């Protein structure tokens, strides 16, 4: 509710004590914070925050500003820059502290930290952070809250289990979190003075030497700064190296892009660290026997094993038929590409790859099929597709799907081959995979059925509904069959919603109602015309 | 990960200087925090959390216990206590602080406070708790980042608008 408005001093001191540890493992309320923290720009902002029972967001940040300095001797100078915001957004090169008022107006007499919750910002990957942290913060907590509150005990409200389900939808729905950010490389996050000295010592074209750095070649502080910069760079490249999109929750396009991105990035970094600056930096730090940095760089590559992990190029061998599929607009080309990609998949056997990842990629391929073939059939415009042409195009699509099914079966055979390989290490072998298209095909196949019957329902009207070939019932039933045909023809088409099939089933059960009216009429004419004898026009 | 690991002493002392500023709004570490220091089960669970990268979540539940009373007509007093939680649980009449590694790898040299991500929870109502907090957390920040980072111009992941709808329906259900 609305209560006494807190003062600047109390919360200011609180946050001042809280920040420096959270920001740089200490600092003890730096004056750079307090300068614009005490500024009227922030002061009136926070007065409004405390007073207004409508604003519950605030963002205090402190960017370690990368102040570019043009003076010769170095490249950049580390800087401190406190930042005040009333709204929250991704701060760049800085972590921030958000504060949400749990009470629309907050006072000091009750605990301020009780009436307001703290958030702290991640600059590395804020989206992946917020996702994972919200998950691990609420989902087990919410489940425990449901269990202890007995929401399952009182079924009058069943919306809390559904919101648990939608929380699950959130967490497992997005894991990529816009993964694969395409960070190919960065600048050089090391000591600037050595970089500029080597740059000026080589632009002269005279092979930067050990001595031209002066005592800095053996300066313990200089060498330690070199080690710190090298460690920063190695940590960055390890971070970007360990990145790996989950095979699920993505798409085959995502996988191929991920593969190519990592390929080109590993190329450019295997060509980047060989710059003479890095080499001379390592040499002159080791000149003072800085062996820890040397062994770290030797071992903290973290890319070699990734290099052999990507050394398989049957990936691209499947990727090209994937591109053909994406460009595919006709069924024949579609299962041509299917055959080619399956062949390349059989060719992946000699290469090493995560088996579960491969299975997930196969499933991704399967429903990517589902999607693109849905686009193709919608292009075919089955909404009012004529009878015989519908049958022809459906036979084509269904035999293409049978080709896919054979590919699926031979893929199961390849999976058995994969289990034969697994015999070398004997890890988990759980197998389960199901493209959604089957359900689609489900509707497809059942539509064929009505088409059949409708054909049979036409010529016979000229035969059996015609009087010995009454006229009133004949006319009524031909009118009904025509109108029912029209309604069932235009009721659904390329529509792939299964509930659409169900509505179509209602329409066709009404169709069959008229049809049974016809059956009654024709049987009545039968029996009333019977009784004569067996021969021909009698029975 | 485990290459260098922060010590029990330094992390626990940081927590001891940090918690009272929050659960007392600037107070000093009480005997409950002393027991937290001395709690051997906590002393091992925090070591597990710091060491094991399998779980990056930890919780401390400064618990209020219904202390029995012998007063002359005065209802039972409340006694502040402590609890350690590798997992998280529906705290009741027991305030909580959650610490989940923003940096999954663990390093003593790395600022542990800047290696950790900090949340908290006071027991008023979980419904409004979750609703309001996710609202004023991800509504402005997420939308601002997606709009301003050029991702709204990038077709690589049309996943963002879908999860925006997901967030909106989250807030609807929670409110």
């Amino acid at each position: 509710a609305v209560q006494n408005v807190a003062d600047v001093s109390v919360l200011q001191k609180h946050l001042r004590k809280l920040v420096p540890l959270l920001l740089e493992d200490g600092g003890e309320a730096p004056a750079a914070l307090e300068a614009a923290l005490e500024e009227k720009s922030a002061l009136e902002q926070m007065r409004k925050f405390l007073s207004d029972p409508q604003v519950h967001t605030v963002l205090v940040e402190r960017s370690t500003l990368k102040e570019d300095v043009g003076d010769e001797g170095e490249e950049e100078k580390e800087f401190i820059s406190y930042n005040i915001n009333i709204d929250i957004h991704y701060g760049v090169k800085s972590n921030s502290l958000a504060f949400i008022k749990r009470t629309p107006v907050i006072d000091a007499d009750k605990p301020v930290s009780s009436q307001l919750r703290v958030l702290t910002l991640s600059e590395d990957s804020p989206y992946e952070t917020l996702h994972s942290f919200i998950s691990n913060a609420v989902a087990p907590f919410f489940k425990s809250y449901i269990r202890e509150s007995g929401k399952a005990d009182r079924d009058g409200d069943k919306m809390a289990p559904s919101v648990e389900k939608k929380i699950a939808e959130l967490e497992m729905g997005l894991l990529h979190l816009q993964q694969n950010i395409e960070i190919p490389e960065i600048s050089l996050p090391i000591h600037p003075m050595i970089t500029n000295v080597a740059k000026q010592c080589y632009e002269r074209g005279e092979k930067p030497k050990v001595t031209d750095f002066g005592d800095k070649v053996e300066d313990p502080t200089f060498l330690n700064q070199l080690q710190s910069g090298v460690n920063r760079w190695i940590r960055e490249i390890q971070k970007v190296t360990k990145l790996d999109r989950d095979p699920a929750s993505g798409t085959a396009l995502q996988e191929i892009s991920f593969w190519l991105n990592l390929e080109r990035a590993l190329y450019r970094i295997q060509e980047k660290r060989e710059s003479p600056e890095v080499l001379l930096t390592l040499d002159i730090l080791k000149h003072g026997k800085r062996f820890h940095a040397t062994v770290s760089f030797d071992t903290d590559t973290g890319l070699k094993q990734a290099l052999e992990t990507v050394n398989d190029y049957n990936p691209l061998m499947k990727d090209f038929p994937l591109n053909d599929l994406l460009s595919a607009t006709e069924l024949d080309k579609i299962r041509q590409a299917l055959v080619a990609i399956f062949t390349h998949l059989r060719k992946i056997r000699n290469t090493k790859y995560p088996i579960q990842r491969a299975l997930r990629l196969v499933e991704a391929i399967s429903r990517d099929l589902s999607s693109q073939l849905l686009k193709v059939l919608g292009t075919r415009k089955l909404m009012h597709v004529a009878y015989e042409e519908f049958e022809k195009v459906m036979v084509a699509c269904f035999e293409v799907f049978q080709t896919w099914d054979d590919e699926y079966e031979k893929l199961q055979v390849l999976l058995r081959d994969i289990v034969k390989r697994k015999r070398e290490e004997n890890l988990k072998m759980v197998w389960r995979i199901n493209p959604a298209h089957r359900k689609l095909q489900a509707r497809l196949d059942q539509m064929r059925k009505f088409r059949r019957q409708h054909e049979q329902l036409r010529a016979v009207i000229v035969r059996v509904l015609r009087p010995q070939v009454f006229d009133a019932a004949d006319a009524n039933a031909i009118e009904e069959v025509n109108l029912a045909y029209e309604n069932v023809k235009e009721v659904d088409g390329l529509d792939v919603s299964k509930e659409g099939t169900e509505a179509w089933e209602a329409a066709m059960k009404r169709y069959d109602e008229r049809i049974d009216r016809v059956e009654t009429r024709i049987t009545a004419r039968l029996r009333d015309q019977l009784g004569t004898a067996k021969n021909a026009n009698e029975m």
